[PDB]
DNA sequence: ATTTTGACGCT
């Protein structure tokens, strides 16, 4: 009743580019502008591996993970940009660059939470009080939204669909309670509309965006209507909206955590959830995810959007697949040589614009035949951004995993080289 | 022989 809190506090929104590689790309290349496309790594095997798709593409089924050759046999006439090489491995800076220059955009008009390389959350609570101050009563006119729609609704062609459903949203708005959560979500969609608007007239760049009370909304929101659109989730809609949501689309249910709640409890939907009691769910998935799973079935969490808007970590990893795996002393230090190197310049230029000094070098690998992503982890102190000291210490930290009696066994599919544990400088 | 990352939880 009145003492059931309903998460409606917090205006929070998820913003995510538009397949970011592939228009990272078509600005820098016109001719890639409004055509099929992907963004790919290497280019020997395969055509290399897509990781980036126009919704160009997409329309004949082109897929992240796709060979590039495979997707050619959907689409001929699909163009290809080349993840940029560097020291014999994929160098990912031209997106990262891109990417600060998204995020520093956000962040003018609220505190975010970088979330990857293409997206941010957003705390617009203080926001929207201030703009619901400035506007004084005024109603919010359906020209401040020309992207939005609202999920769920109409009820009772696509562009006619989205400004019914938006108009029965604005008519049915009380604007006169400033306190309201569903005004409050409106408002923070009209500050969504000018950020997004900002973000492609500064960069280019379009993107889609959820506006909801939470992270976890939020993220669910922005998917449902890319590209280049924004999507209200109100705390109303849930019920509708999760009485047909597969589990595995809610963000970290998509992996074994979603199946097991799939398998144990007997159910398909978010909303089935609902029917079980959170000492149920703690009892099958640990108090932590029950307690998670209670409210978030009905619409609930409360996970802060941190302030947090530089990566935490900076890291370089190649794999050595099959008959390419480092089977010689000399091959895994010049690999490890060339990974520190590329570390080395991305720590520097961290240092200078970041005031922040990295302090613990994790080195990663993975050996052939291994079961596990990562076949072991160390760490040794970092004290010095110098290539050549990484590289020697990470082969100090890993060496004593050769067999060989010159040599190297079992060959190494994976290195990896991580800076952590930052401190400010 | 999708690859290259990065956050975060568990113990
Ligand atoms: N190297 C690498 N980069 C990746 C990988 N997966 C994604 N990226 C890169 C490429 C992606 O462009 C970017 C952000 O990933 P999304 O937001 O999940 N997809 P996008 O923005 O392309 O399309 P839309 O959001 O409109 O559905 O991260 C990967 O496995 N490896
Ligand atoms: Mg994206
Ligand atoms: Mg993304």
């Amino acid at each position: 009743g009145p003492h059931m809190a309903t998460g409606q506090d917090r205006v929070v929104a998820l913003v995510d580019m538009d397949c970011f590689f592939v228009q990272v790309e078509q600005r820098q290349n016109p001719h890639l502008r409004n055509k099929p496309c992907a963004v790919v790594q290497y280019k020997s095997w395969k055509g290399g591996g897509i990781i980036a798709v126009s919704y160009e593409a997409r329309a004949f089924g082109v897929t992240r993970s796709m060979w590039a050759d495979d997707a050619k046999k959907l689409c001929p006439d699909l163009l290809l940009a080349q993840v940029r090489e560097s020291r014999g491995k994929a160098n990912l800076t031209k997106y990262r660059e891109a990417s600060v220059e998204v995020m520093e955009i956000m962040s003018r008009f609220a505190v975010i939470e970088r979330a990857s390389i293409d997206e941010a959350y957003v705390d617009l609570t203080s926001a929207v009080q201030e703009r619901l101050q400035k506007l004084q009563g005024q109603p919010i006119s359906a020209d401040l939204l020309p992207s939005t729609y609202i999920e769920g609704l109409p009820q009772g062609q696509k562009e006619g669909m989205r400004k019914q459903g938006l108009f029965q949203w604005l008519d049915s708005l009380q604007i006169d309670n400033l306190t309201s959560p569903d005004l409050q979500l409106t408002v923070g969609a009209v500050i969504v509309e000018e950020m997004r608007a900002a973000i492609e007239r500064e960069t280019g760049f379009q993107c889609s965006a959820g506006i909801s009370h939470n992270k976890v909304l939020a993220k669910l929101a922005c998917g449902l209507n890319k590209p280049n659109r924004q999507t209200l989730v109100s705390h109303g809609s849930v019920p509708q909206l999760f009485s047909q949501m597969p589990i595995r689309k809610i963000r970290s249910l998509g992996g074994k955590l979603g199946a097991s709640v799939i398998e144990i409890l007997g159910i398909e939907y978010m909303g089935e959830l609902t029917q079980f009691t959170e000492s149920q769910l703690q009892s099958h998935f640990g108090e932590k995810n029950g307690s998670w799973l209670y409210a978030m079935c009905r619409g609930i969490e409360h996970d802060p959007v941190k302030p947090r808007q530089l990566p935490k970590t900076i890291g370089c990893s190649k794999n050595f697949p099959g008959k390419t795996a480092l089977a010689t002393r000399e091959q895994v230090q010049w690999w490890l040589l060339q990974l520190a190197q590329e570390l080395e310049e991305r720590l520097t230029k961290d240092r200078n614009d970041n005031d922040r000094v990295a302090t613990q070098l994790v080195v990663s690998i993975r050996v052939q035949g291994d079961k596990r992503l990562s076949s072991l982890r160390r760490c040794c102190a970092l004290t010095r951004y110098d290539a050549h000291k990484m590289s020697h210490d990470a082969f100090t930290v890993i060496k004593n995993c050769n067999t060989s009696g010159t040599e190297w066994s079992p060959p190494l599919t994976m290195l990896f080289l991580c800076a952590t544990k930052f401190s400010a400088s």
